[PDB]
């Protein structure tokens, strides 16, 4: 029987290409998303034309909210509803904006910023566990640049501070159910081509190796190392792959 | 003219040492408190009987909610209020509780460790600047953040989220001369009614003299990161733990 | 043709792990030893039995002193002579023992420790890169209790911590190269029939997953997934391969 | 009688500052330099006057060699031999020039990047411990040995190593009540010599102020962990780097 996935935000970008290479490496996989519907049923038709009946879709808000653990809660239930069982959840979804200290109000910036990047993996993992020859993982789409943080995203930087945190902690407490918790940090990783040709070439130019972002793939290659038999013994561990843009000094 | 502090959670304990050294050194106080009301008039009392005019306090729940923004905007205005000004704020109120991942709701446990220890901070934070010499927050941390007790998930990915508030508040509030610290105590002021062997447990494990911190020590540091004597140093995080910290498995 | 790596202390335990992984994938190898010699040969032997003239020996004191520059430069030049490339190199080598702070004289546990520690794995990076689809990569063998040290091990401790910033210095500087630099830190590993019963159950048993050490082939998949391809933009980077012992309070 | 403090390279720049608040505060003073002669006989005189039978001078190559122990042993001799006594060390000298990987031989960079920065600290502080009240030492570490400087290398691997030094000493010397800390400085006091367009590219980066940290603020900190107000800290290393190890790329 085939290992199942459930990977957040994964219907493009960074999450779409964890999504595929751990369809490719023989998992059954759940595409969550938020708004991307259009992209996330495309996906899930690719995946399924290639292996019957190995992919499905599961929208849900991850933003803050008292309901929040319910929606975490059945977005696991749907990947046991769908194929059984679930071996590895990666917590890839995350709101990404400025929230400078001096049109959304304070509180809906909190519950996205905050919900997305931290309290709904903490979720996710509570209900991950709770639902439990197997190797259990889960993987934390963490930020390489946590440390040398982006002017003004102070509640994006909390987010992500906090996820390093569940990574620890989680790992910690879940460590004697055989289940592992690890991170992948990415540094500046598959620009979007919205982005002025001008600005990418800046955040290009800095990056050590290669002075360019990391591909999706690239990213998704670490996850898959976290995930496979070739890591049993790693957990707690976070793994930059961020061409070494975080040894740069300003 | 006198300048003035906000200290959070300051009724009992660390919070209360470190408003009464702020005293000691010249600071207006607002003793803000959640639940402990007598202890913290009490204190306002005692800091005013040395000096007149100089402690007033402000109740408020830091938990999580659609209205926290506006509890702190107010608990910094009642600095403001009373005293005209607002120097410092020292971010030291916490939840602190195990939530296993495996009869609070879970929601609940979000609301109070994560808006305690973070999400207060931010919104102090974002309303002490927007008021805005000697300027410094102060942020109480913790210095286990990565060997963590087991089961405080919540806890710790709430004093994660300090460290990351301190770091992006160091940075952005520079060019305003605002400066962001942190202490990190390892343990400290084990209560009375706690397990003997419990914290004879903790308490020898300490490598520097095998007890815990007073809370006084943590003041002092508190006190120097507010001081002139660090005018340079913002974004730096404090240990202030005994070498706890350092001592594995 | 076929990659070639250079791995320092390869004889026995996780050395040794390491450089039949990587002959397993297909690399010639160096295998570099100090006083091992009848291991270091027997390892070169059945090496080349499985694939002609892909494995040689090279013996090297890696204690510093005035002649531990050439002792690397001749190292790498092994790897050139006997391959004519040479494309990884794995600093695993390590004296390990105390030195309280209150009979070996004071000078040669710092010569022995920080030497092979910190000293010679610079050496051999520079020879390296002085040397210099192609894929170049150093992996150096941290230590993941690094922040949490034993007590009276502080020249161990502080070679290992030199060992990080080579890690980090020398991936900023040689990214330009295409050379990556990363490290992979074990917690517990292979502990011998030598160490006290007493302190090898301690460790053991704080360990959060499984309450037992990493086998030597769980550090090398750490150290093949670095030198591979799927690898390509990792530098800098340290992966902890400990079962969660670093995350474990006094 | 006042406590006594060996400051390494204390002749001039931020050792120098060390020296003269350790002894403005009431410390007696071992002045240890190495090339820098006149400056050191300058200072131990200027601070004789001040109060006289405070302050001596003491030389030595702090380079890696089979000698080096000895003449650590002999930094620490000379504080008892002028005072009687030895409370403080300050692990202040240090070499700094690039060593790039691709006339001075390599292993003549090693043995002075590495002797002055981690080796020396090392038998500085063995030779301290074993000659033994507020006891403590004070290293002086880089706000950025995790963002380093290109081709420093063998500079940056011997902070690192002394990060662990601090660490493993603050562990192994807790029961003898000494504590061990840091003091990590970003950029400090560049060389009035040094090109002023070079100078004002590092002073640009710095979010706190736009410039560096003058040498006394540097000092201000040591001053801290030396002092009665952190008696409970040891492994701790302060930042005083006015947020410019927060700037990314
Ligand atoms: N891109 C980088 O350079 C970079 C750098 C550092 C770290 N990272 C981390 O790497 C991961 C992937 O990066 P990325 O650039 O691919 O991410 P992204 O495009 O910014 O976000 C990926 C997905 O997150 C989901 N999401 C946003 N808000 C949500 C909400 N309220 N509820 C549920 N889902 C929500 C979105 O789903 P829908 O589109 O379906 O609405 C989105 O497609 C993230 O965790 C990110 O923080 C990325
Ligand atoms: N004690 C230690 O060993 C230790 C170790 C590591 C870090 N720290 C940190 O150091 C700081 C002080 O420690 P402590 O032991 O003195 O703290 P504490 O006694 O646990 O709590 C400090 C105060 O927090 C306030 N508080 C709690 N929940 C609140 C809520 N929902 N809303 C508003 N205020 C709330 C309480 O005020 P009322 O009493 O008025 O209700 C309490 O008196 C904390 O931030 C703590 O996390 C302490
Ligand atoms: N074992 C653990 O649990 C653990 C924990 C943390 C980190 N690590 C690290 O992981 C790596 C491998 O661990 P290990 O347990 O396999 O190492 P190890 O057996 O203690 O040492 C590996 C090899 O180092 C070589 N070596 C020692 N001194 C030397 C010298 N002066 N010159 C040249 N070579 C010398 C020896 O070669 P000869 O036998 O040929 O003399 C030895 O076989 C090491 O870097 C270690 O520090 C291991
Ligand atoms: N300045 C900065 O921006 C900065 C930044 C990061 C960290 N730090 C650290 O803070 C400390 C002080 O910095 P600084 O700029 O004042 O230092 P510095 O001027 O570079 O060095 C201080 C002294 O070190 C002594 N020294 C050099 N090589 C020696 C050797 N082989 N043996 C014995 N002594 C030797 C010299 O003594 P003589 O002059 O007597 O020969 C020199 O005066 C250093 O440890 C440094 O690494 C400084
Ligand atoms: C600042 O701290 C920082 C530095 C490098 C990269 C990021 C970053 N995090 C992101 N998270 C998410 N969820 N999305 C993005 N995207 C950027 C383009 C749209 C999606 C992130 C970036 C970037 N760049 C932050
Ligand atoms: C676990 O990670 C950990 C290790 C040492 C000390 C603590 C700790 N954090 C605390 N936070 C708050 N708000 N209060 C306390 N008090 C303990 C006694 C009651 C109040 C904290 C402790 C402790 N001990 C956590
Ligand atoms: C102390 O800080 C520490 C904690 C966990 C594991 C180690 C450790 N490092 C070692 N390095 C080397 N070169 N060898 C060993 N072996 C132990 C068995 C003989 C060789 C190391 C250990 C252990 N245990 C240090
Ligand atoms: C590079 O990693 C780096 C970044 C900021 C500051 C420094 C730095 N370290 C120094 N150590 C010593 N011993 N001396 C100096 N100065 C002497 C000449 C003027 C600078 C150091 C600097 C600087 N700048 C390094």
């Amino acid at each position: 029987e085939a290992p199942a996935a459930v990977v957040t935000g994964a219907a493009k970008r960074i999450g779409r290409a964890i999504a595929v290479k751990l369809h490719q490496t023989g998992y059954r996989v759940v595409i969550h998303y938020h708004n991307s519907a259009e992209a996330a049923v495309s996906l899930a038709d690719e995946l399924n034309k290639e292996r019957s009946n190995t992919a499905v879709v599961c929208q849900a808000d991850l933003t803050n909210s008292n309901v929040l653990p319910a929606s975490c809660e059945e977005i696991i239930n749907s990947c046991f509803r769908a194929f059984g069982r679930c071996d590895v959840l990666v917590n890839n979804a995350s709101a990404f904006y400025p929230t400078p200290l001096v049109g959304k109000t304070v509180e809906t910036q909190v519950a996205e910023l905050i919900g997305t990047n931290a309290i709904a993996p903490f979720l996710l993992t509570m209900s991950f566990a709770q639902r439990q020859s197997s190797n259990l993982s889960i993987v934390n789409l963490c930020d390489a640049m946590v440390d040398q943080p982006c002017m003004a995203f102070s509640l994006y930087n909390m987010g992500k501070h906090a996820l390093v945190g569940l990574t620890q902690s989680a790992a910690l407490e879940l460590a004697p159910y055989g289940i592992r918790v690890n991170g992948v940090a990415p540094g500046v990783s598959l620009l979007p081509v919205a982005m002025g040709e001008e600005e990418k070439d800046k955040w290009r130019r800095k990056v050590p190796l290669g002075r360019r972002e990391a591909s999706a793939e690239q990213i998704a290659d670490a996850v898959i190392f976290l995930v496979s038999g070739s890591a049993q013994y790693i957990t707690g561990s976070i793994i930059k792959v961020d061409g070494g843009l975080s040894l740069v000094h300003a």
